[PDB]
RNA sequence: UCGGCGGUGGGGGAGCAUCUCCUGUAGGGGAGAUGUAACCCCCUUUACCUGCCGAACCCCGCCAGGCCCGGAAGGGAGCAACGGUAGGCAGGACGUC
């Protein structure tokens, strides 16, 4: 599964490729908060720095593959909470 | 003769904007709500047709090449060009003074 950084972007709409609602999503998220959130869950991210996402293609954003069975917008979701609540 | 003003409203269907959701282990596929002038229709019983300017900085659509995701197939955002709107100029049977 991919998961590319505009989805929890809070600068973004969802057009631009915003899959969280406004209260979830965090702002610039970085790759490095997206793969600590992951491992806390148990899954085995794999950050690529080098990919960029088609709706946004001049911006080298990078994306995480982790290989996920479950509801990809629920993970999401789970992904945006653990990141705003490290203590 | 001159001369002066004026350019309707209304219900739908798109598409788009923003928000929220459902869904697909990339790109994506869909729903709803609120907004909308741009496309279509219709509705009437007066508001039509002209060329030509016009969004230089994002007003909307659309989009060659390039760029992106992809092994490919396929998709995406999208600059130029291209089409339009708001709006200006000239005129032209039509409303009014
Ligand atoms: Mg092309
Ligand atoms: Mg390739």
């Amino acid at each position: 599964m991919i998961i590319w950084p505009s989805y929890i972007d809070k600068k973004k709409s969802r057009r631009e490729g915003r899959k969280v609602p406004e209260e979830l999503a965090i702002e610039k998220p970085s790759l490095k908060d997206i793969e600590k959130a992951l491992k806390k869950l148990g899954l085995e991210p794999k950050i690529y720095r080098d990919k960029r996402y088609p709706r946004q293609h001049w911006e080298i954003c990078g994306c995480v593959e982790v290989d996920y069975k479950g509801n990809k917008l629920q993970l999401l979701k789970e992904i945006c909470k653990i990141i705003k609540g490290k203590n």
